[PDB]
């Protein structure tokens, strides 16, 4: 509940979504961690399909998207200990990329969780509870999604 709320937070002061270049920085390394790693997922990224870590670096498209994405991870854990926020805003998360035909089957939305520890890891070193608290919002939020 509480405690894992709390220990994601934590963690979270290490990714910014304030307005500095830090955290324009930090928006646009996740799209790196995931472009380089998970290429899979970046089909459903429209005409950006073939980019690699660099062409992501210098689109001034992912600087708007990844704080757009680093917010909803801040959002869903500070909703976390208020279940029925949590939940209404992970259906809202799903009803959003629905929105633009961003369909996806249910275990890209586990693979993401995957995906944002390693990029947190290399913002700082977590522990075995902050990951453990990660695993159990990341778990959480794949059953909701999957309704
Ligand atoms: C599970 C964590 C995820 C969160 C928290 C998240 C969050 C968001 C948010 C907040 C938006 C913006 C919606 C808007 O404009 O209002 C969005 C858009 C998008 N997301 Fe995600 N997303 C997640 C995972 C994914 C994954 C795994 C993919 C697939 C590679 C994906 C692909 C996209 C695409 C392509 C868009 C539309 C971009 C555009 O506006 O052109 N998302 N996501």
């Amino acid at each position: 509940a509480n405690k894992t709320r709390e220990l994601c937070m934590k963690s979270l002061e290490h990714a910014k979504v304030d307005t500095s270049n830090e955290a324009r920085q930090d928006g646009i390394d996740l799209y790196k961690h995931m472009f380089e790693n998970y290429p899979p997922l970046r089909k459903y990224f429209k005409s950006r399909e073939e980019y690699t870590a660099e062409d992501v670096q210098n689109d001034p498209f992912f600087a708007k998207q990844g704080q757009k994405i680093l917010l909803a991870c801040h959002v869903l854990c500070a909703t976390y200990d208020d279940r029925e926020t949590f939940n209404a805003y992970t259906r809202e998360l799903l009803d959003r990329h629905a929105r633009d035909h961003v369909h996806m089957p249910p275990e890209v939305w586990t693979d993401f969780w995957k995906l944002f520890e390693e990029y947190l890891g290399k913002k700082t070193t977590l522990d075995e509870p902050t990951k453990q608290a990660w695993h159990e919002i990341g778990r959480e939020f794949a059953k909701e999604i999957n309704k």
